[PDB]
This record gives C-alpha cells, structure tokens and sequence, in this order.
C-alpha cells in the first residue's frame, strides 16, 4: 500500500520516530496487522530496535509499542510465538529481545518490577536458547547465536541487574542449560575460535572495558 511505503521510505531516512509515528497512526501496531503482514511486523520489530528507548513518544504510540513488547500482555505472548516461531531468522529473534529488555530498563520505574519481568526474560530466554540449539542442530546461525547468548549475559544478566560481568555468568548459563557449553565449543565462528571461546574472550574484553573505559575519559 502507498501508506506502508510511506512508512518505509521514513525507515530508509533512518526518520525512525517519524516512521513509527506513522506506522500508529494508520493503524499498523497491531498484532491482527503482524499476523496478516509480515513485512510490516518486520519493519516495526527494526525501527523499535534503533530507538534508544520508548518513553519519548507519543502516549498513544508508547502505548502500543509497550503492547508488543510487555511480556505479560496477550499481544506480546502472541507476537513472541510467531518471531521466535521462525527460527532461521535469529537475528531479528534478537531485536524482539532487546526490545523487550528496552521496555524494563527505561519505561519501568520500580526496580522491584523491574527485576521481576527481568526474572520472567531470563526464563524466557533461557528456554529459547534450548530449543534453539536442540531443533536447529546441524543449521545454526552462529554468529546468530554468539548475539543471542551476549544479549543474555550482557544486557540480562549485567545491565538489567546492574551487576558487573564476570566469566561464572557463562559457567552459571552452562549449568542450568548443560547443552549448551558442547554446542558452543564445537561451532567455530573462525578456525579454532569458537562460539564459547568468543563470548569468554568478550566478557573479558567488557571487564577491562567496565574496569578503566570511565578512567580514561
């Protein structure tokens, strides 16, 4: 339609409030809408993703992105079955997640609440993670799932709770997950680099970084 092209062609101006002010007020932030429309739930999943946060909109589009992306609510249940559905398309897996995650660190005030649905995420997620690398052996995304899983440990496990990095959070997924540490090890993302020993050598680099980045300013 000349609207839906409306609002791709703000997407392409990198118009990212723009293009979701437009996709609201015509009527596209609707879970009837992304069941019938792909490519529309693909759009608003991607201009989600580049905004820093969501409490600067409109209430009315505020409104209907915390909709999609509240974990609780009936349109978010039914959105994630149908983006974690399709499971060769990781990557845009990962922008539902941290759309997700943007709704807890910025539109929550109370950290009780927070750590609440951040407790909900972290099963959410977990549990994903499974029957990912179970349904998808032999055709993982690996540089897909090197995001997933650094999604999880960086943005779950270290911002949401405000806790500083460390390697055990790795070993502590592998435990309650004990698929994962085989899978990881055995899919190289280059010649005897790893999918587990690239997210080791990140958690150190983002220990250095979270140690002395602020020192050097």
């Amino acid at each position: 339609s000349e609207v839906f092209q409306e609002c791709v062609n703000l997407f392409i101006k990198r118009d990212i409030k723009d293009c979701l002010e437009k996709m609201s007020e015509v009527g596209f932030i609707d879970i009837t809408v992304f069941k019938s429309n792909p490519m529309i739930l693909d759009l608003f999943v991607s201009a989600c993703d580049i905004m820093p946060s969501f409490t600067k909109l409109g209430l009315t589009l505020q409104s209907e992105i915390l909709n999609i992306f509240t974990l609780d609510t009936p349109q978010c249940i039914e959105t994630r079955k149908i983006i974690l559905g399709d499971l060769s398309k990781l990557l845009v897996i990962n922008k539902f997640f941290r759309c997700c995650i943007k709704v807890i660190q910025f539109n929550l005030t109370d950290h009780t609440e927070q750590e609440e649905k951040t407790l909900e995420l972290e099963s959410i997620m977990s549990d994903f993670i499974f029957v990912y690398i179970t349904k998808m052996r032999t055709t993982i995304d690996v540089v897909g799932l090197q995001e997933l899983i650094e999604i999880f440990i960086f943005q779950v496990k270290v911002k949401l709770h405000h806790k500083k990095p460390s390697p055990n959070m790795y070993w502590a997924l592998c435990k309650t997950l004990p698929k994962l540490s085989p899978t990881l090890k055995g899919l190289y993302l280059s010649k005897d680099v790893s999918i587990e020993d690239a997210i080791l050598n990140s958690i150190d680099n983002k220990i250095q970084k979270d140690k002395l980045e602020v020192l050097f300013q």
